[PDB]
DNA sequence: AGCCGAGC
DNA sequence: TGCAGCTCGGCT
DNA sequence: AGCCGAGC
DNA sequence: TGCAGCTCGGCT
């Protein structure tokens, strides 16, 4: 089931210099475009479509440009030759096409289509964007309407001197990683400023369009500071908190959810692959994974590429999930919109740097960011020193259950080793392999060529035989005690491969303020999540203490009408709206206390007479004066706290859950 | 699809070792790993994707080319024709036993009796040595055992295409035994009859529709999760399939919703004469019979504004809602206003039994149901298809010609205006108007040119002939010459009536007359709920009328008195326990919170004139509907729908 | 020989 | 019920 | 010569 | 982003 060309009646012929060769985004906008061309439109123009990126050919192996699909079709479909230069009218005699037409999604995945494709042409065949050979077209019934009047849809690119040369290879080189980190240096600067037709170069094109791509792919694929998600995370998170699940949810049915909610406008499978992420708490993945993983997720044994399909698996938010991100912050957050339908935050504010717990990374366009796990207890009590005036200490990777070490070379710079122990000297133990290394992948990559042996070396051990669990190694290695002799001399972690090393310059983060912002130390990380975290602690206080005053108030003045309403002094039995209003407003009552503060952020009773006229009854006259003061005296008991300690009752909160969860994770 | 081979298979101990067929990957997966370490020496994994064929009756080019059957063969090194009888003939098997690891549902048992199916026909010498077990879902493997001749026929009456006589005796059996009843080895023969049966039902549970609605369960599901849902916007059907499944409990593959859901949304000529979902986007054309739809995730649907007029949102109150683990789900059938079986064509395919029907004009049904209610015999239907402009005649019981258009213009032109239903617009361009236009290896060119007019929901030909071609197709028929007429046969309108039960109907008539006597009583029904329901509200409001007068009179107090004080005082001056509380009881202290849960704006001027005036509104509500007759309310129904049928029909024609 | 459609 | 290769940067 | 993951 | 072949009964 390939990709299938519709060729154009008159490729390959007399005509072949007069067809356009239409390049569309998969196959529905494949079939449309065949039908708005018709029986008439078949003659001159073909069809073929690409179902996703494809290869950038300007540094790819010569293997990769031999054995690539899309690339080959679009070769043989046009008729070029590597190496042909078509500089001539004669040259392009050999051409079955004799342009091409790129026709995909007006989204900037798309673009990044077409500039894959124009690197393409651009790197093997120059002397054919001279003549002009790309262009692009920016119901059955609307397609149809469409291609009528396609002369109008269809934009020329042109090459116009150097400085498209330049464009196209500033975007697709992979020389040029510096030139694209200034390039989008100067876009995101000129963004954040401006805050307070027929033909078109290739210039142009990189210039005011990729680069929409190229910023876009930064922001879903590299993390916030804040709360450690990308995009789509923080999109499942928001879709899981609103639905409170109390029973598993299959991921396929919540990837579907997730998009309804919060407006996510890309394939659903990623989506479903970002949750199974979510998810896994095997080792060297989550250390506080924040869905619970629900069936079969993947283990350590495949480094979870033996999950099972999202239609068989199964997941529900972890009790530690509205511990480290606490509802009631949920009002101070700036929530975003997409279409007038509200979606996730800019960010949460989570109690504890989660972009250090669980170890952020993806790969963007000119950066990369890459943070390995660090320790959740570790943090809590750092967080507790900050808070105390203390200097917090510094801090080294740690991956939950893993057995081994983890030692500094030096800063940013680990050295990572799984555990080898001599049993008897024909035997030796091994129970752990450095995180990140997969049971399987070191099997087949270690082991057996250190049993078999290959042409460069001889086989060093003899038998070995694997008694490990779902989530933890074990290999015993039978060895002559002459070669245990000589591994052991030389180093055994080094003889068996179970030292890996771990390096992290490249710990790229958006700041709250949502700028790309490089981080030397993990410390900086913690310093500047800190102060962050630490005033929004002041500002839950403000906010807390204006929300329950207004409620005190509220209460004050209902309490005070009911009172009053008992012993006579009011009375509002068949009396005009006008007469009752103004009646209370000269009896001082106060217009809607929480109404009031929100807005703040004619008079209005109905806080009062919407009261039930169980109200006035002997239980609820007594029950409201109770509630009056309860109310009073939680206002006062919260001015007089600081934020310090309200964060402190949180972390103490979540703790307390983090011990149930793994201490109940250790025998389940 | 990757077999991992056993590490003994092959060699010396292939009679030692064990092929574990599983129903997809993910199990095969699971199964690879449950095997541990030593069990990759003795068993092999090998995952089957789904439904395979059925072999025994298949031409010789479909066992030929197919991939689970021929891979299975080259797996256990099996070879046609040769008999497995004695010891020495053994050898040759690279296993010795399969094991067959299913799904613990229906569709798996199905599965397990294609692969016994498959055995048995090639190689029935092999079961007779045992060859063939399963795993449960070591005390989970169960042995299957031929035990004699009454075997051979348990899996015939099954799998063969002879059979379908005996399987209908089959089922009826079982599900009378059903019916009546509502009130370790395994022999082939227990398999089919205890186990493969359970699939062979439910396949027509899900595959043949109900008389009362028209629908198959998967469609009410849909339906159900729309009404509940209530979108006022388009909604992707891939996240609508989703949204179905978790709402009303489906347990299979969500591409099934995907496509069901698409086949409910279409409105081409030959497909659904009312659509209930609307067709936002590429769901299909009369030019490829649909086939053209594009995919879930880039098409969108909602609600016709006719949905909740045929099956109006009151009704729901007399419907029996189905429970499916703690969660309540879809009904057992809706009750629409007219028989919905009839205006979208049900059809279906089951074991033992299908079911086809044509579309039927609604305007027709509803004139029809209009003479009921005045007690006359309907007028008899013919088959009909909305924008339809051909023809369709009776031939006799059942079956009827329906016919496109075609005329002479001149003596080289004919116009083809209109393709029988069902005649794609595509398949008769290469199917036909090629072949005549080109000739073939065996017939010769008819015609010398053709021309295209079509736009996208109706269909213009112009063909072109010589004289003497066209003298000589008028005198064959033209209609016959080009293929413009097509028989519709009826003689298999089996459904399940509103007791459960599968029934065939020999005519339209009759399937409208059993429609016809449900739908009146659920009026008659509809009527008695309306009167108790408003009759309750119109107690509760004269109460709370009275007690807010009562008040404002200051013949009653109930500042600072106690909660025990007052509900006694409500007694002693007769006021009534909660009148809609106690009726919803009847469905099957003294409440007085419809009273004293009112607000204190109860008691103010402005609020004491406004329920005085909904009290007397109620009294005259109950009255107004007291006066109607179910058939006045079917009546009002009718009317409001066929307003908006003409309405939406009308745009469609203008769009 | 293949279409119709709800399942794998 | 499953599966079909790439992009982009850092680093190994 | 390939892994990490959010996209097509 | 797509695509891979079958069951089952009644007809064409
Ligand atoms: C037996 O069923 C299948 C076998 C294979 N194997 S092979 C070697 O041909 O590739 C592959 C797929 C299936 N089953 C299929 C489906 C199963 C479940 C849900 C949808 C399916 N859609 C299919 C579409 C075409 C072909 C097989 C499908
Ligand atoms: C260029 O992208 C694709 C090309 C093909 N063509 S071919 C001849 O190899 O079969 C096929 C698929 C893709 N794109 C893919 C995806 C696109 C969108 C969403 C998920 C995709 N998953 C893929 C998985 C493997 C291979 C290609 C995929
Ligand atoms: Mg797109
Ligand atoms: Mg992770
Ligand atoms: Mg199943
Ligand atoms: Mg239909
Ligand atoms: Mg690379
Ligand atoms: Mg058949």
């Amino acid at each position: 089931g390939i990709p299938k060309l519709d060729d154009a009646n008159d490729a390959g012929g007399k005509h072949s210099l007069e067809c356009t060769l239409i390049l569309t985004e998969g196959d529905s906008a494949k079939s449309l475009a065949v039908s708005g061309l018709g029986v008439i439109g078949r003659d001159r123009y073909g069809v073929f479509p690409l179902r996703g990126k494809i290869l950038n050919v300007r540094e790819a192996s010569h293997k990769q440009i031999m054995e690539n699909a899309e690339i080959n079709n679009i070769i043989k479909i046009v008729g070029l030759q590597y190496k042909k230069s078509y500089d001539d009218a004669e040259s392009l005699k050999t051409l079955r096409y004799g342009k091409i037409m790129i026709m995909t999604d007006q989204d900037q995945d798309g673009s990044h289509i077409k500039g894959l494709l124009i690197n393409f042409i651009h790197h093997n065949w120059p002397s054919l964007l001279k003549h002009g050979f790309l262009e692009e077209f920016i119901t059955a019934k609307e397609a149809k309407e469409y291609f009528a009047d396609m002369e109008r849809h269809r934009i020329l690119f042109r090459y116009a001197g150097p400085e498209d040369d330049a464009a196209i290879t500033l975007a697709f080189s992979k020389k040029k990683i510096d030139d694209r980190k200034e390039w989008l240096t100067n876009f995101m600067e000129d963004r954040r400023q401006r805050r307070l037709t027929k033909h078109l170069t290739y210039n142009d094109f990189i210039n005011k369009e990729l680069i929409l791509f190229s910023n876009s792919d930064n922001e879903r694929s590299i993390p916030s500071l804040v709360d450690g998600f990308k995009p789509g995370q923080r999109k499942v998170l928001f879709t899981c908190f609103k639905r409170n699940d109390k029973r598993e949810v299959k991921v396929a049915q919540l990837a579907g959810s997730v998009a309804e909610m919060s407006a996510y406008h890309h394939g659903e499978q990623a989506l479903m692959m970002t949750i199974v992420n979510l998810a896994q708490n095997f080792v060297g993945s989550n250390n506080i994974n924040l869905l619970q993983p629900i069936g079969q997720f993947g283990t350590r044994l495949h480094g979870g590429k033996d999950a099972a399909s999202p239609r068989y698996i199964f997941t529900m938010l972890s009790t530690l999930a509205r511990l480290l991100f606490p509802a009631v912050d949920d009002n101070l957050l700036k929530f975003l919109y997409d279409d007038n339908q509200r979606v996730e935050p800019e960010w949460y504010i989570p109690i504890i740097p989660m972009v250090l717990i669980n170890g952020a990374e993806g790969i963007g366009t000119g950066w990369a960011c890459k943070l390995p796990n660090y320790d959740a207890r570790e943090i809590v009590n750092n967080v507790r020193r900050m808070l105390d005036g203390l200097d917090p200490h510094p801090m080294l990777p740690n991956y939950k259950n893993f057995k081994g070490t983890i030692q500094e070379l030096g800063q940013n710079q680990y050295a990572v080793s799984g555990e080898i122990f001599v049993v008897d000297r024909n035997t030796v133990e091994i129970t752990e392999l450095p995180v990140r290394t997969w049971t399987q992948v070191y099997k087949e990559q270690v082991l057996e060529p250190m049993l078999n042996g290959t042409d460069k070396t001889p086989a060093l051990i003899s038998d070995y035989k694997e008694y490990h669990t779902d989530t933890t190694v074990k290999f015993v290695v039978k060895m002559t005690e002459e070669k245990l002799a000589q591994a052991e001399a030389a180093g055994l972690h080094k003889v068996f491969k179970l030292q890996t090393t771990l390096t992290c310059n490249s710990m790229v983060l958006f700041d709250h303020m949502g700028c790309l912002k490089k981080y030397e130390t993990v410390q900086d990380i913690l310093k500047e999540f800190f102060d962050l975290r630490l005033s929004y602690y002041g500002l839950r206080k403000e906010w807390l203490v204006g929300m329950l005053g207004a409620e005190s108030t509220k209460l004050n003045n209902q309490a005070r009408f009911i009172l009053e309403k008992i012993q006579g002094k009011i009375t509002i039995e068949n009396r005009s709206k006008k007469d009752l209003i103004q009646m209370l407003v000269q009896r001082g009552y106060e217009s809607d206390p929480v109404k009031a503060w929100k807005e703040a952020q004619g008079p209005d009773f109905n806080y009062i007479l919407n009261m039930s006229l169980w109200s006035l009854t002997k239980e609820k006259v007594e029950e409201l004066i109770k509630q009056r003061d309860a109310k009073g005296r939680e206002v006062n008991d919260l001015k007089r706290k600081s934020p310090s300690d309200l964060w402190k009752e949180d972390l103490a909160a979540f703790v307390e859950e983090l011990d149930k969860v793994e201490s109940q994770e250790r025998e389940d």
